[PDB]
């Protein structure tokens, strides 16, 4: 009723079911600024101990200013094909380099921190101020020195003006070795205490706030921070969050592992695996497949993933888990003829295939080796187990309790002729390679009835 | 007259065309120096608040430089293989393993912090000195506490000593994360005012210069830092920059999609597609080609590459963008039955290739959709549009103007027979697959005539 | 007598031969604690000069925390499949979430910094203290100011509680970042004194303590650190430690480069070329290989890998090297007509596949080219070589020292037969196309008798 699991002895494939989808669809952007007093090198040289350390604390606000503006090739109109997600937050960019759009900005800035902004593009963009040094210059840090006579009140305004200052010299360290755009969105670009503010004033329903909520990390991890301009005393830069808008379907993830034969000579045995290997969620009616996992991220019951790095595939393929020979979808697989043991950690058990004098074994955690594996494809539960070694290469297995259910089958390797089977194929299909034994058996079947 | 692209309908494939070279053609090799005053705990137990402070501020001076020392073994002779870009610095690591190269080095740093320095070996290396402590304890802690019965100033020079000492925290900290090699070439190896001064002093032209001064994060991207040895009060360590050779030729890149059939039932559909996607440029007469697009960085108008991830082809390789069955150049392809839907995301437009029942469709900012897509290799300038869906996957598209131009053609798809088709060929070419159909076709040609 | 290589021009492969083993074999878990001082918002209003600096840098003590507890939903029992290596440590988390456990911990931190602990799983897990702020808090800070009227100590409390609460910052400014699992093992999850201290204390031999202390970078690079729990004033977080079990057995990486005829018409040439490139070492008996030379970690004379991305293979895989047509073991090639010039950077040496027109060859430091390379697969011993170019590619050799051995041989491609050779084979072997050479001339030799 939580956490399942079923391995199909049929296919040598594990089926894990049970998660809940949290799909990324849309990009939140936003605009973060910060405040400037732009001051020239009008500095009194009363080399004092508390007046020098202020100029080495400024000179730092100064290489971390002019550092910014040098970035401004990135990314006007660069960026030529792959990582398109930005270019939402590119289109606001690009939006900073016109004249009048920055002054608009500073207006509901100097009295409530936040408000939305109206554009030239027009695009409802939401506005913050999460460091405001303007308002610390030219009010506490300029008068005292330069019209009153090179006055330095203390050294509390030293060691303050050291952690005001040093949320800007560790961005500008940032952004220089990312060209410009960071991810993930680090608490530097963003804190914990800020982005929960942010949440909250999203155009998306009460739930989907409690997920960003609760789960902060997740969304920082697909999240983004363009920069664009720097100008009129104003640090500009966008954020992109995501909008998850397919969530609470269910998701399964695909385990995969070579099945062979056992009963020929060394490598006259035919192997062959089912290749699409992966996560698979629910996105209205049609199934979204996820090839490379590394684009989705696992937080308990919770799967978030990036629907840009996903194929979109039909309903009818969760066929293939348990009727691989169906007519309605055409099942992908690969052939070979390489006959090398190998073990597969899933969910919540492990799949191990074992074939030569390989030795295969699933550990306890107490009193040592509790099952050795023989050769073919074979699967445990992890029920009492926690490692499995297989030849010099030993694996943990997750120790997440759930239901586990074996499917017992016969090795859908056994029905082929190993005469004419494939020698390989990379990303070949069960109608491929059955036309290709329709293919060498047309020879054989047409040509020795002489 | 800016920034042009075409797409070829007979090969669905564009070719985005109008960019300027920069690749990166030698490693100019350089140290950087930091003088230290060794001292031992000779510390004078005058348990005071302001000298508790400097013990804790030098003991952090104390593991960061031990730390270093321990981070020997990268690289004097490791690093088999890969990763042979540092070899010219390597070689440099090797030579500060030396006596008296060491202490020749010091030489012109105490009067002028920058000075070319001959060698053992004697490569004209440049040399700096970015942060100097033994002038700043020698001669400001030291005498002050030592001998003066432990007399501590104030607590201005505890401010002072821990930005003067925050430089090299930050640095250990990174090496040592980092087996002793750092990239990109951080602000903390390197500020941005000390790197535009290395660059106006390097053995080239006037015009890459200026090249690498307005682009400056782009030159730390493709630049590293490696550890060599400490020894005689002195850290020695050596960072390499890129010198660029191959300047303002023109580069475009290439952009494939998938190209079938819509003429059968179901996988009797017959596919191919264009192999060698990515950035090609001229190199002297040949055209370097650069596969993986993860080497190479754009900056508006301007692409820089590594020439050590590069294929070096014939100038006969541009004949695969129009007439892709020219005598001169075979050009590569691959071929599948695989039938699935995708886009590609261009410099000015998009590629669609649409094949099934999939939803595919471009929108519009205002307006929502402006163009379904029926099934085939379609094209879209990016006027006026900004987004491409795909079944459940949405793209962006880039929002920079140019001129796209539309090149009809017969797909060359159709110029095949589905059952003499390859059922897939990995990395083939048009000379491979026609062999490979006058192999096939050979044996029904010299057998069906009985 | 020290490192050696040897190039066997029958298959276009080098050997470097003389490396020495050390290959992860256990993951010594351990748990860092540190203790707190939790304190509501009580705070007085003195708005001083000296009290504001403190609320700043203790609200940031507040950041600090609140952020770690909204991390736990990693990893409880999420991270399904791969990187299944913190599952030794991630067995550590969940125990952390058990009450009396998280008490029976706190009880021998108070007293020695250090102590081994009793659990309710019972694993014998050692426990550490790095940063102890609930006595600096509750000691120090707290009754000055709580009670005693708003009394601030001086300025010293200030900058020392800036440097007591800096570890803490960038720690959670770390792990909000990465999730919960950070890797290498940062200087501020564990400084370089701590972990030498760690090492000492390991169920190990005195061999692998000593190589874990002079090469300590390198057990940071194969080390995690996984956050568990908050709770009862404690910050609970996992490390795991690398226990090198296979050490000391030898080493050697092989090299490959396509190996084509020249004696046909453009592209009627054939190649072919050795798959299983990498590390490969002893380990029992068998041989343990390593594709993804990444996983794989080079200091001087010792090579550091992890099993876990390992193939296990039988002793009887060296046969590859030099008889590559032994009935003992396959060996796996791949075949192409296509005919494109590389070259293989090596251990002492260089591999160069000159093809067609392509310029290749090889330069020397101060006399420019010393030799240019014919058609064909080629090798250079690095005496007195420096680089090597192939078109427009330019690499540099690795300058170690050694002594490099030809082994001249017959090229195998010439044993082949042009007509009858696969087009092209992804993963094959000598059996594999012996058996499909057999197969198509199989065809020819029982047709052509009419
Ligand atoms: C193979 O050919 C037979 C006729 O001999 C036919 O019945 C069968 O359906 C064919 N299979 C495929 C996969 O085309
Ligand atoms: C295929 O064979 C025909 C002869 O029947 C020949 O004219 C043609 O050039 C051949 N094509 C290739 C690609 O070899
Ligand atoms: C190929 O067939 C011949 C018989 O004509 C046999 O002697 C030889 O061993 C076979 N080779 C392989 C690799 O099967």
């Amino acid at each position: 009723q939580n956490i399942t699991e079923e391995f199909y002895q049929s296919t040598c494939s594990a089926v894990s079911r049970g998660y809940l989808s949290a799909l990324r669809t849309g990009w939140y952007t936003s605009v973060v600024t910060i405040e400037l007093s732009k001051i020239q090198k009008n500095v009194c040289k009363s080399t004092d101990s508390k007046v020098k350390l202020i100029k080495q604390e400024l000179e730092r606000y100064n290489n971390a200013v002019i550092e910014l503006q040098s970035l401004m090739c990135n990314e006007p109109a660069s960026f030529s094909g792959s990582g398109s997600a930005i270019a939402s937050g590119v289109a606001v960019c690009k939006v900073l380099h016109l004249e009048g759009e920055v002054n608009k900005i500073k207006n509901a800035l100097l009295s409530t921190n936040k408000a939305v902004v109206s554009l030239s593009n027009g695009v409802s963009v939401l506005t913050f101020k999460v460091l405001d040094l303007k308002n610390y210059i030219d009010k506490e840090l300029l008068p005292k020195l330069n019209n009153h006579d090179c006055r330095i009140s203390n050294i509390e305004t030293v060691i303050e003006f050291q952690q005001k200052n040093n949320r800007l010299l560790e961005i500008a360290r940032e952004f220089s070795v990312n060209a410009g755009i960071t991810t993930p969105l680090s608490t530097y670009m963003l804190t914990n205490s800020e982005l929960l503010s942010l949440i909250n004033d999203m155009p998306i329903t009460n739930d989907q706030k409690k997920l960003m909520s609760s789960n902060v990390q997740i969304v920082r991890q697909q999240s983004y921070s363009i920069m664009c301009v720097v100008k009129e005393e104003v640090i500009a830069y966008v954020v992109q969050l995501p909008i998850y808008g397919v969530i609470d379907t269910p998701c399964w993830k695909l385990h995969t592992s070579p099945l062979c034969t056992t009963d020929n000579k060394e490598g006259s045995n035919i192997c062959l695996t089912r290749t699409d290997r992966g996560w698979y969620c629910d996105n209205a009616g049609s199934v979204s497949f996820f090839p490379q996992a590394e684009t989705c991220k696992v937080c308990s019951n919770r799967v978030f993933c990036d629907t840009m790095n996903s194929l979109t595939l039909p309903t009818d393929v969760n066929l293939c888990n348990t009727d691989i020979f169906n007519t309605k979808y055409d099942c992908k697989i690969m052939t070979s003829k390489t006959d090398i043991s190998s073990s597969v950690i899933t969910s919540i058990g492990a799949i191990v295939s074992c074939y030569g004098k390989t030795k295969c074994t699933a550990s306890n955690k107490n009193r040592g080796i509790i099952k050795t594996f023989s050769n073919g494809c074979d699967y445990v539960s992890n029920k009492g187990v926690d490692t499995v070694s297989v030849g010099n290469t030993l694996y943990y297995v997750n120790k997440l309790e759930g239901k586990a259910l074996y499917i017992k089958g016969e090795p859908i390797i056994n029905y082929y002729d190993p005469l004419v089977f494939p020698s390989d194929e990379f990303d070949a299909s069960i109608a491929q390679v059955n036309a290709k034994i329709n293919q060498s058996l047309a020879f054989i079947r047409r040509s020795d009835e002489l």
